[PDB]
Order: structure tokens, then sequence, then C-alpha cells
């Protein structure tokens, strides 16, 4: 599977997928209300910001 | 319920409500003669002014 650039171009594809996980996690809104980002955290180290 | 303006609208409907609960305490009349209102309190610590 080499080449190097025949990985690049697969490469090109994983980060095409991941960006597709940012889009995910920053545009699923239910009534506009943004969720899977880092809003609803479970548990930082300040208990006070959940 | 967020967007927190559409709290706000629930806002706008409650303090409407409690308008009402002014309105009621206010304009209830028997023959002219308003009750509901502070008029007619139990016990105030002046009883002199029950």
């Amino acid at each position: 599977q080499d080449k190097a650039t025949d990985l690049q171009s697969i490469q090109d594809e994983i980060s095409a997928l991941t960006d597709e996980i940012d889009g995910i996690s920053n545009r699923t809104e239910f009534n506009g209300k943004k969720l899977l980002d880092g809003t609803y955290k479970v548990d930082t180290a300040t208990p006070a910001n959940q």
C-alpha cells in the first residue's frame, strides 16, 4: 500500500472523515442547542463547570 | 427547554399571569369594595390596623 503518497491520498480521505466528526460534533443541534461538543463534559477538575 | 429566549417567552407568559393575579387582587369588588388587597390583613405588627 506504499508509494507513500498513495498513503497521502488515504490520509487526505481520513482527514476529511475527521473533519466530518468535527462537523457532527459541532452541528448536532436539538432546537438549536449543541450537545456533543464539550459544553456537557462529565466531570472536569473543576466540578463547578459540569 | 433552552435557547434561553425560549425561556424569555415563557417568562413573558408567566409575568402576564402574575399581572393577572395583581388584576384579580385589585379589581375584585363586592358593591365596589376591594377585598383581596392588603386592606384586610390578618395581623400586622400594629394590631390597631387590622
